[PDB]
C-alpha cells in the first residue's frame, strides 16, 4: 500500500534529467506516473533535483501552506522543475499537457517521522 511519501516520489520526483524536457515530455510523464488514470490531473509539477535535496527542503524555509496549515516549506534555492498543465484540447482518456521547464523555488508540505515530503503546494 502506498505511502504519501511514496506518492510524492512518483507524483513529483524525476531526478532522471537535468531539464530536458521535450515538448512531449508531459504527455509521456503524466500517462507512466499514472496521473491520467481516473482522469486527467490538470496541473502536475516535476523535480529535476535528487530526493536527498527534495527531502532537505522539510527543513529548509517555513511557510503558510495555501490550506492554511503551517507545514509548508519553501526551498532556499531554485531547483530545476517541470510545469505539466493539461491542453485546452485535452480530454480524458487522451490527456495532453504542455510541458513548461524552468527555475523556481518549490514549497512542499512535510509530514511524518521520518518527516518527509507529501504534497506538493506551489512554485514559485
Ligand atoms: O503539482 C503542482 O504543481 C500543482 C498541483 C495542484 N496545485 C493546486 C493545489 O490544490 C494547491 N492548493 C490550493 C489550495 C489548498 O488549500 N491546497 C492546495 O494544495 O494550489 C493549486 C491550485 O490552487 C498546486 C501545484
Ligand atoms: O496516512 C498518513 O499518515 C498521511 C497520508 C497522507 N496525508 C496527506 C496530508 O493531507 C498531506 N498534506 C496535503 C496537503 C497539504 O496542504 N498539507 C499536507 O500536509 O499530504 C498527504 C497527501 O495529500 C496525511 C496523512
Amino acid at each position: 500500500k502506498e505511502t504519501a511519501a511514496a506518492k510524492f516520489e512518483r507524483q513529483h520526483m524525476d531526478s532522471s534529467t537535468s531539464a530536458a524536457s521535450s515538448s512531449n515530455y508531459c504527455n509521456q510523464m503524466m500517462k507512466s506516473r499514472n496521473l491520467t488514470k481516473d482522469r486527467c490531473k490538470p496541473v502536475n509539477t516535476f523535480v529535476h533535483e535528487s530526493l536527498a535535496d527534495v527531502q532537505a527542503v522539510c527543513s529548509q524555509k517555513n511557510v503558510a501552506c495555501k490550506n492554511g496549515q503551517t507545514n509548508c516549506y519553501q526551498s532556499y534555492s531554485t531547483m530545476s522543475i517541470t510545469d505539466c498543465r493539461e491542453t485546452g484540447s485535452s480530454k480524458y482518456p487522451n490527456c495532453a499537457y504542455k510541458t513548461t521547464q524552468a527555475n523556481k523555488h518549490i514549497i512542499v508540505a512535510c509530514e511524518g517521522n521520518p518527516y518527509v515530503p507529501v504534497h506538493f503546494d506551489a512554485s514559485v
